[PDB]
């Protein structure tokens, strides 16, 4: 079998096969020499002497909040500090990408096609005699007995850092831009060839879908008015494929960005904020520019809600799920004067890992009712029954589950949370170790390190037999979380650089990009730089209901 | 019209229109301030004055022998000052890039659709009065008349670089893997959505077509044997698309990456050297790793080649034609410490630039033979006939023309010449002083400071009548060539940025790529850093005949 199975080589050490049982490891640029990488340089010895563990560095951000508060009052150390996160979270990530599922070493193949997931470690070769490489046994256990015995939820249990209706969703909607797996290929595919933050979920991902979508006038979109509310087309009306079950109404068939918003009115409802806000953007534009056709109406319109998503992701979204006292901040003129590439490519791994199905509650409810999963999906009917006002203040105000902690994936989504499962096991993910290993974590010697308690611990421990051979996914879903926290530590130091190098690494944040002349003047520079969750819908939501992610 | 349709805003300002008749420069981070960008900051103001010009500059790289000589064999040196080539040149160039034919504003469209060749100046508006903006006549001169006025050739004019047949050929070869327009939609379009060095015109473009051409054992790929030598497989054993006359012998449609290599001998002898080089890295691999597999074996060997195909061009190809004492050095390492971005998108004026038709000889020299371009064109008996080392000595020795200096391009190819101007005029590019101010170059103040003579320059102005609406393309041939030299300096100081960027700019350059496990071990990594145009055809080429990018 393949040499390289056992993953022998250790802190960023490339692993080659050197013969039928013989390998070699490449230690180049790592801090580390030796056959497998393990003999620390004398600088990088000083390094690791001086390195805080991450729940030290979470501790002091999550504490002291008025030391914080006069840090976030202070335009040179807040500038400082976001500095420092906007330039070491990324650094943990290949880019230009390298490996794929299909290929454990570097090609051209894997670089240049858009189609694939790139993948943060390569897949475990097919030969090897034991799923994770060496250790471990014959096979990983059921996915079903995993999934049932320490995923499912029995009592639902809330997030304690308030996270609502509002972020879960705005979560799903904002991350299925890039997260659009080509099924028709496989688990290991994308649709999604833009690999990033083009907001392709509101525009399209082919020119001919946008063209459909917009109106040709004012460089707005295409939109109905009912009941004096403004909504997206129809699929009849654009002639866009949307995914409806056969039994929906030709006049629910909301014609969108995304070819599946339709399924989730949690969804269709940013869906319609989103294209209220980009027309909102092409009146000031106009009267900013009489003399701007349609084409750059529109297209300048798009790049200011490129910036409004990436300044809202940041300041609000991020802000909030970090839990961290001190304010961050979205300004890309502080990775000016560092080395950082201007690119992006979306990982398998952070797509599993943001599978955050615990998040979701055992009902929707909204003004007075209580939906089901049943009653909810497939119905926008529910959407104008309502209208955006109240599905804002009624999601404002409902809570979330808590994601990591164990056993609070909902009985309705289960077939999801097993195919997560045995989808990484189809894409041949290295073990939860060696992902933690691969960003500077220290993997867990037992299951109870793991999930800091006893029960599910045992459960585990008769599961897989060893800590060694422990799944990522379903250990991101039964880590032991921070102290009143969402999430545990694997969960943040792994979607942590993921997610940063994803917006910074948007062509807008570079220095060419990132001047008032490429938004219209400073009159649409300052809508991105003001932007907020809360302004989002106090413009295209009628009444301006209170909004944010917790509560 | 459009009130930025004059160009007034400087030094890498934006301009924007905000009324009817109103227009807004954007000077941020140009060094610049007020309404069109044009006082200097004081540390500008500084810098220019110390800044040497370009002709200075090449004057001390194309002198003093004796003291290059010193400073190419000190490795701190050398090092030190091709890392200042390497930082300094491809800052000129928008990277993520920014304008296309059809944006001349910045836009998700222009960033995102590869199939577009991007700007580096955004095209002219529709709505404007003149051509080139508000200068100048109604309408550019005839194109016929430019091309043969100043274009043609009526004596053969041998280029005194000593540049010989075996640089022109690379430089068609090489260059049309990034160079693949998309006439089918326009001359902004391209068909190489790669954007650099990847070898499809060698391996395909598509998946589709590197599958036929591969024989899938030992990573190799397909060929047939010839008399006993190595040649590309046919269309007919691999159904590959290739660009073929009827009337052609099925033995001699040769099935390449790129279609359009049958079309002259010399390409296809740079493709049948390059797919025995593939198939020799091929064997020196399964030698090194027997437990590999076909794909691996491939893919391993393709990366090789690339290597191979960036050392040549930088330290043979790039160091003939810059005609430098200096020793420049293919090292990915000097960036490493430095800003830049592993990312590259092909530029429509790069592509304009490269336009090199009066390196064309008069006839083809092979043996003791002389071929017209009819009787050259689509023949690839020829090569066969004669061999890759009577193609290799013969090309060697055969001098090319001058690319600069006015009334060089062949007659046979006055057609190809003539479209270039006109698709230009279609891309609608900026002037000729436009893409010098672009580049921190000085505008002409005349026909005859560009020309540096009088007859010439003297047809160019009746034709255009300002210098300031001088078009680019016909400016580049008709240039005084720098002492000595094959360009002159609007070639140099343009092609170096776009060339440079698209060689660093690659995939294998970065830092997670630069390592001997990318490469298959130190083996396949040392192939790449001691690859030479002279290896390539001692490895590949019966004989081993010497082989050079100049005459001598
Ligand atoms: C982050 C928040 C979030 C929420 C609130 C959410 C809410 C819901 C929801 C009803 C509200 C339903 C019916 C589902 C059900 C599904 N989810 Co999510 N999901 C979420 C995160 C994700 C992500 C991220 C993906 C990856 C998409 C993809 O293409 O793989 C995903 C994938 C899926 C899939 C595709 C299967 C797969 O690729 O694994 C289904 C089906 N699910 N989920
Ligand atoms: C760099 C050296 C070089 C040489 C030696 C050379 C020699 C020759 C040659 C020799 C027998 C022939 C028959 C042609 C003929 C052509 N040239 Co060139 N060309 C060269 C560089 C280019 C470039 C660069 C383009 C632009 C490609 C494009 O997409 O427009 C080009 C375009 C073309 C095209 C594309 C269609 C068109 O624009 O009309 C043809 C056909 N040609 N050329
Ligand atoms: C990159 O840009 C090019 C040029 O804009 C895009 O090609 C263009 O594609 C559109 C639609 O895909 C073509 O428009 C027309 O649509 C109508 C539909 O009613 C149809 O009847 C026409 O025959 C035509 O298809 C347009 O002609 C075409 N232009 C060119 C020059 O090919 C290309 O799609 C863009 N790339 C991506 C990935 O979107
Ligand atoms: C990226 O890779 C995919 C999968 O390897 C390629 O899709 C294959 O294309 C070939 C030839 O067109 C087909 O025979 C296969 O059936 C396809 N496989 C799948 C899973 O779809 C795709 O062509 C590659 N992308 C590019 C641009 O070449
Ligand atoms: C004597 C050593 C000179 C350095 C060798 C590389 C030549 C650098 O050339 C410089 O490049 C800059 C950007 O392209 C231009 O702005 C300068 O005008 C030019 O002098
Ligand atoms: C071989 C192709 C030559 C075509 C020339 C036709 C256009 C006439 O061009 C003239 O040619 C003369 C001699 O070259 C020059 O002295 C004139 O400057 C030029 O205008
Ligand atoms: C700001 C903070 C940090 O550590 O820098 C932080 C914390 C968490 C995330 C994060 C975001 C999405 C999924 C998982 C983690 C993130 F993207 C950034
Ligand atoms: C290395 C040197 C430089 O001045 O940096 C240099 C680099 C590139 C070119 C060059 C110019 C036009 C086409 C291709 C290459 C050139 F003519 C000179
Ligand atoms: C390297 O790793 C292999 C397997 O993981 C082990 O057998 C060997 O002893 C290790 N060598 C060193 C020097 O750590
Ligand atoms: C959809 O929601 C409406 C409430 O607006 C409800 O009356 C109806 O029964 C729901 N449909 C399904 C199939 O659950
Ligand atoms: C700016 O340029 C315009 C036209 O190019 C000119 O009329 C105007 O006087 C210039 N303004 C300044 C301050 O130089
Ligand atoms: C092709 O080249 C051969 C020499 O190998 C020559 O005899 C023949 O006439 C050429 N064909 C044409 C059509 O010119």
């Amino acid at each position: 079998h393949h040499p390289c199975c056992s993953n022998p080589c250790q802190n960023r050490g490339e692993c080659m096969s050197t013969g039928f049982d013989q390998y070699k490891c490449d230690c180049t640029r790592t801090g580390f020499y030796g056959e497998n990488c393990t003999t620390p340089e004398f600088l990088t010895r000083i390094k690791l002497l001086l390195k805080p563990t991450p729940n030290t560095v979470h501790y002091i951000l999550t504490h002291f909040k008025g030391v914080w508060n006069i840090v976030n009052n202070i335009p040179f150390l807040r500038s400082l500090i976001m500095k420092y996160v906007l330039t070491s979270r990324p650094y943990l990530i290949d880019s230009p990408p390298t490996y794929n599922v299909h290929y454990g070493y570097k090609s051209w193949e894997a670089f240049s096609n858009l189609s694939y997931y790139t993948r943060a470690l390569p897949p475990v070769a097919d030969d090897c005699p034991t799923p994770m490489g060496v250790k471990g046994n014959k096979e990983l256990p059921d996915s079903k007995e995993v999934l049932e015995k320490v995923l499912l939820r029995r009592e639902f249990i809330p997030d304690p850092q308030g996270s609502n209706m509002m972020f879960a969703f705005f979560a799903q909607h904002f991350t299925h831009q890039f997260f659009k797996t080509d099924h028709k290929r496989g688990p290991g595919f994308t649709r999604g060839l833009g690999h990033g933050v083009d907001l392709n979920h509101i525009y399209g991902e082919t020119l001919d879908r946008q063209h459909k979508l917009r109106l040709f006038k004012d460089g707005k979109l295409k939109y109905q008015v009912i009941g004096g509310e403004v909504y997206p087309p129809t699929v009849k009306d654009t002639q866009v494929e949307m995914i409806y079950p056969p039994h929906i109404p030709e006049n629910l068939q909301f014609a969108v960005g995304q070819e599946v918003f339709g399924l989730v009115p949690g969804l269709m409802m940013y869906a319609t904020i989103w294209l209220r806000e980009h027309n909102r953007v092409c009146d000031i534009l106009k009267q900013e520019h009489p003399e701007w056709g349609d084409e750059q109406l529109f297209q300048t319109s798009r790049l200011i809600l490129i910036g409004e998503t990436i300044k809202i992701v940041i300041e609000d979204y991020v802000q909030h799920l970090s839990g961290y006292h001190f304010k961050l901040k979205f300004d890309p003129e502080l990775l000016f004067n560092q080395q950082f590439q201007y690119q992006n490519r979306i990982a398998s791994e952070f797509n599993t890992l943001y599978h955050w199905h615990p998040l979701l509650p055992d009902t929707f409810n909204i003004e007075d009712q209580e939906y089901s999963f049943k009653q909810f999906l497939y119905n926008n009917s529910i959407l104008l029954e309502h209208g955006l006002t109240q599905f804002v203040e009624s999601f404002t105000r409902q809570i979330a589950g808590r994601v990591a902690g164990g056993r609070n994936v909902p009985i309705a989504v289960q077939a999801v949370a097993k195919a997560s499962i045995d989808q990484s096991r189809e894409m041949k993910y290295q073990s939860l170790n060696e992902y933690r290993k691969r960003f500077s974590l220290k993997p867990y010697t037992s299951f109870e390190e793991l999930t800091g308690e006893k029960e599910m611990a045992a459960e585990l421990k008769a599961l897989y037999s060893d800590i060694d051979v422990m799944e990522l996914y379903p250990a991101l879903l039964v880590e032991k979380p921070r102290p009143d926290a969402i999430f545990g530590e694997t969960m943040v130091e792994l979607g942590a650089p993921f997610s940063l190098k994803g917006l910074m690494g948007n062509p807008i944040c570079s220095p060419q990009y990132w001047k008032p002349s490429t938004f219209g003047g400073e009159v649409g520079f300052k809508i991105i730089n003001t932007a907020s969750i809360q302004s989002l819908i106090c413009n295209n939501v009628k009444g301006c209901p209170f909004t944010s992610f917790n509560v």
